[PDB]
């Protein structure tokens, strides 16, 4: 029955009009995205869809004013396609999109925001600092202890961001974040199991535990290395993998995640869990997440990404 | 020295390029953004500067791609404007725009969202309910009592707006309300002074008190009445009015306004201050309130628009 209200509006395919898949871009993640956008059209075409690519550069005015587009498919990652930008210019354009709006997309995106949001709800999320000096380098070591994990604020795919065990690789992990965004946060590291959890249509999907013999769940291990491991079902019992669901579910509604989108969430030594970020466009490559958590559900690639469709139909907040 | 800061970049006309003023637009506000833009352009052009007027409409894309853009003036009023949405659509683009950036507009935007930001800051805002059954109406009566105020979350110019003193006036209200919005939310009606408060660049400047014999400040008040009282210096002394000005540095900072902004304050009866809204691109008709402040400050209309302009020659948010 909650299968069936996934596959909603999934029937007809040829519904949905001429759909424009919105990959590339400009961001970090371009190459990620161009792979996510290969998914996706692939699998809007094998379904039947009336889909094509437009890979988003300086082009892309150009490209709306002569394509005819009955609804877009967000499938950039990071800023300038999940932060709300490209959101709002399909706002304007008056083209219908997927995935969470505006006011959502941007706060998911930045990665202080988020955690403000959830400490000011009571959910949990790593203690951290706002690191733009050496002294706040200091300040944090003395206060948060050691190891660290630093991270550009509005970054994905772990890109400019290290785990540190100590000052001197604290201060350079600070200084390469810091090329990507002016906007630095570290946060203390939780040693124990690694979680992410998809959510789709309001519905959340079976968690799925991430491990890798790197130091963490770096660029590398996500969509280069051989053993990188996942494991679904989660080894987590009912009672533990029910809270890690209930609290995905808050996560998201903090911020009106709308769609679809996915948690990264920690656990420690204790039990205890921990939310580190919302994507609000996951990755959908051949080493994605939320592909193996559709699968985990019961959803192929195309009922994934129908549905992802099939929700737009509504309106975003 | 304050005043020298607020001119920095204003010195040149020329140094900004063809800039487009982007008014109009298809929000209830449109009369309202059409007369503001016709005093932006006019000013601008009077000051030596390279301006054209767009009238946001279906059109806007196209003109995007055949005019040559330097910078954007943003004098749209209400959705598809202040939220965010034309904020996204101009860094797509690629263009400089003046006030606060893509997560502060649609922040800004939504009273409750913002109401909400604020009372996790233990910053003063009224006590308020959301409306969308009469039985809300009924919980809401029975918790606040009357008088109440019901707006839209998204509106502006006080449409859509009524002070209700029974449970008959506040279900009619509420239904009204509705057509401009399914997010109703209704407040505890505030008896005493009003203020409003412009910020630019950063600087609180002169707060202004506001009287009208209407029931409140309605739309025919602000725009179309003759009995409307403006008072600057406000009759505060100078330890309540510094109050007021770091109140308004708070409530502005909180939501991350950049540029310009201006916030509407209440006073009741104990001299407590309650902030009701933030607008992050306030009206500049001949009966506005933004330039009212300026003046007060030392500025006039040309120096007002001129020094938003500078400022927007950083980056937004
Ligand atoms: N506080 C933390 N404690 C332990 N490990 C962490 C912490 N924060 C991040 N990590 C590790 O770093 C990885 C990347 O972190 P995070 O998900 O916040 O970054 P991202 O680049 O935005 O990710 P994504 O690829 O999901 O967009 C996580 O998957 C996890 O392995
Ligand atoms: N809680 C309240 N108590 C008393 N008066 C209120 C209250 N809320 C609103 N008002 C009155 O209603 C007017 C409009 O309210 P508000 O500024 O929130 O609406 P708006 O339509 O978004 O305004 P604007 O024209 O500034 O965009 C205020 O100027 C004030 O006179
Ligand atoms: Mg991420
Ligand atoms: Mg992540
Ligand atoms: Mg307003
Ligand atoms: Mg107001």
């Amino acid at each position: 029955l909650c299968l069936d209200s996934l596959l909603n509006g999934t029937q007809d395919p040829k519904a949905f009009g001429r759909v424009a898949v919105l990959f590339g871009g400009k961001s970090a993640e371009r190459e990620v995205s161009l792979k996510s956008g290969a998914m996706v059209l692939q699998s809007l075409l094998a379904a039947g869809v009336d889909a094509f690519g437009i890979d988003v550069g300086e082009d892309l005015l150009q490209r709306l004013v002569e394509e005819k587009i009955d609804r877009a498919f967000i499938i950039l990652h990071g800023r300038g396609g999940e932060d709300g930008s490209m959101q709002g210019l399909l706002e304007c354009a008056g083209i219908p999109y997927t995935g969470s709006g505006v006011l959502a997309s941007a706060l998911a995106m930045d990665k202080l925001r988020t955690k403000r949001v959830w400490l000011s709800l009571g959910l949990p999320t790593p203690d951290y600092a706002v690191l733009a000096s050496e002294d706040d380098c200091r300040e944090a070591a003395q206060r948060l202890g050691f190891p660290l994990i630093v991270k550009p604020a509005h970054e994905g795919s772990s890109i400019g961001m290290a785990k540190v065990g100590g000052l001197d690789e604290l201060i350079a992990a600070w200084r390469e974040a810091a090329r990507y965004d002016s906007q630095v946060l570290v946060e203390q590291w939780i040693s124990g199991p690694e979680f992410t959890v998809a959510t789709l249509r309001g519905q959340v999907l079976p968690a799925i535990r991430l491990g890798t013999p790197h130091t963490f769940y770096d660029y590398d291990a996500k969509y280069l290395a051989s053993d990188t491991r996942y494991q679904v079902p989660c080894g987590l019992d009912e009672a533990k993998e029910r809270e890690l669901k209930e609290l995905t579910a808050r996560a998201c509604d903090a911020l009106g995640i709308q769609g679809w989108g996915r948690a990264d969430v920690m656990q420690d030594a204790e039990g205890r869990f921990w939310l580190l970020e919302v994507n609000t466009a996951p990755g959908m490559t051949d080493h994605s997440l939320v592909p193996m958590a559709a699968r985990a559900a019961g959803l192929d690639f195309q009922q994934l990404v129908l549905a992802i469709l099939a929700d737009s139909r509504e309106a975003r907040g």
